[PDB]
């Protein structure tokens, strides 16, 4: 079960080194990414995150500072803590600052890897607002019509609340595909589609253990949108960009210093928040009825091929 | 034909006052106009005047539009836009988004109730210009299916960005959330091409080669621009308590009738998270950097975002900005349209 698969890494990971309550933070977001077939970042990667917490690559005391910089703006200083905890914590002041003052713009600097970020982008929703989160990725995809690698997969996310419990929830990488999705294809030996990656030289490639780096979504598109992500949660927030983030891989003995900003907004310093919420949810309904093209057997609305494995 | 920057303005400023317009504002919507043609954004520029003469003249875009900016909290406003042309409208918001920033560090500022606004990123340099980070957003007709779908939803609806860096430097970047922007159609229309199966499909949510057969548009990345345009339809229409997605009205449905669109602004001021000169220092060097990786086979150069179009802009400003003869023609012209 969900509170099992909680405990368990909720063990593992306090005896690696993490305060107990942090550990229950990081496990709560793994399983969320299993669960709706975010497999890329899930299970996958928690032995990994235990070795990096007992090696100090990932803080187990960080100080924590939250920094307030106007009505709608922090910064949370995090000292390299676990990404999923240093993520939660600064959502969580962004949801109160826009309860009170309408909207928030919220900083993660320095934090270790984060997740499946939908993950803090719900906490938003569930709380009856609008967010939007982004962060920064490891170097890996090259720019529009190059060969050498620049940004990350930097992904972007957005949630809002529909009525009773429903959240339509939208997730995704600035490349054509995550990265897991190659070494899943490198794993079965399968060849690959020759949209998502690039060899040495650039060239685009069916062989996945011939691939130097991602291509990005819909070309200069994804590009701009990886763009933005890092310059607004890295160059925002002082911290390394671009080519300069950290990887995973550079040194487990090290914080990733990696930034992400959290956008909160409240419906009501806007419009009816009731039927805000009943608009959503009549969004949801309408794209659910749309006639379908040939080989579709439905319409989803946004992330709702997700929230039904979820349930599942 | 190539034309000055000054004269084009002065020539579609002319054309939409004569149609009802107060001059002020014909000034306005001139340069947001002429901004696109010399970016080479060209199905923003000036072909749109002559429809949009034919709005203002029928009462479709308001020229007498009672503007009122509700202030909501320390960093949210609305203006009530009172279906006046988006040009103008977006302007204004956007300078109380600038003003609201430098007090308060971060603004969140809904257009409400406007005409087109052309090519959004003119809003977000203001903001640029003013030192900050601009995003902007708007609602468009419905043209586009949902992935997997058959039927129209959303809108070509835009998403547009700009950044400062060092001096004059700006950072731009404006992409419609389709695979290509329906001007693409319609100049494949033109001239009797035919188009590549990734831009649109029949009525049957059939991809097709066939650009008179072309019922919608796909969204860009699929289920990802999908996602996207939903975004911007709930951040510009639903949360302004606008039409939404199918509801949003289109350019020909009512010439009569004020459009009802949406689009939202946010613009975060850089100082009220770090040093404003490093972070213009490390746009800077983002572009120095991207332009200095080793091109792939085929390419002669790697660009920042963006740049394609700050290269035409720059060529502009030199011989003139390129537009069709016939729009000059109707310029000069004593008619309003037909
Ligand atoms: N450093 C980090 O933390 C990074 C995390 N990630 C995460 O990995 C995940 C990667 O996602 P992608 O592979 O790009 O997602 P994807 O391509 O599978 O789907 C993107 C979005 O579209 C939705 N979607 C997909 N198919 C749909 C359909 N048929 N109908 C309606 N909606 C549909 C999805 O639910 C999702 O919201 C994300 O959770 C992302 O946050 C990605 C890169 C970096
Ligand atoms: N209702 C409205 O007002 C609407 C307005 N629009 C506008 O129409 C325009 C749509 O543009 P798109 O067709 O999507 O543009 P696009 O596909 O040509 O390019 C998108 C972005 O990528 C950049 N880019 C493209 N190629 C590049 C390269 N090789 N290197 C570096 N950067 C590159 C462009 O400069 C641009 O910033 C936008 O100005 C948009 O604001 C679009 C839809 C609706």
């Amino acid at each position: 079960s969900r509170e099992t698969l909680h405990q368990l890494i909720e063990n593992k990971l306090c005896q690696a080194g993490l305060k107990r309550e942090h550990a229950a933070t990081v496990a709560e977001v793994l399983v969320y990414a299993d669960a709706r077939g975010i497999h890329s970042h899930g299970a996958v990667r928690v032995e990994y995150y235990a070795e990096r917490i007992s090696k100090g690559g990932t803080n187990r005391e960080p100080e924590f500072r939250l920094e307030e910089t106007g009505p709608c703006s922090a910064i949370l200083h995090a000292d390299n803590a676990a990404g999923q905890v240093a993520a939660k914590m600064g959502m969580e002041h962004a949801i109160k600052t826009a309860q009170q003052n309408g909207v928030a713009v919220v900083g993660i600097s320095r934090m270790g890897h984060s997740g499946a970020i939908s993950y803090f982008v719900q906490q938003a929703a569930r709380a009856g607002f609008i967010g939007i989160s982004m962060c920064q990725s490891d170097p890996m995809v090259v720019p529009f019509g190059g060969a050498e690698i620049y940004y990350g997969t930097n992904p972007l996310a957005f949630a809002a609340p529909g009525e009773g419990d429903e959240i339509l929830t939208f997730d995704m990488a600035t490349t054509v595909q995550a990265w897991g999705k190659v070494l899943d294809a490198r794993s079965r030996n399968m060849s690959i589609p020759d949209t998502w990656a690039v060899d040495k030289n650039g060239v685009p490639t069916t062989d996945p253990f011939a691939v130097h780096a991602l291509l990005p979504a819909a070309g200069p598109k994804g590009y701009g949108l990886m763009m933005m992500i890092d310059v607004l949660s890295g160059v925002l927030l002082g911290l390394p960009f671009g080519r300069q983030v950290s990887s995973m891989y550079d040194d487990l003995h090290a914080g990733r210093n990696l930034g992400q900003l959290h956008i909160v907004i409240n419906p009501n310093f806007f419009s009816s928040s009731e039927l805000f919420r009943q608009h959503l949810s009549q969004t949801m309904r309408e794209l659910n009825a749309i006639t379908p093209a040939p080989g579709f057997n439905q319409v989803y609305y946004p992330g709702q091929d997700q929230d039904i494995k979820q349930r599942k």
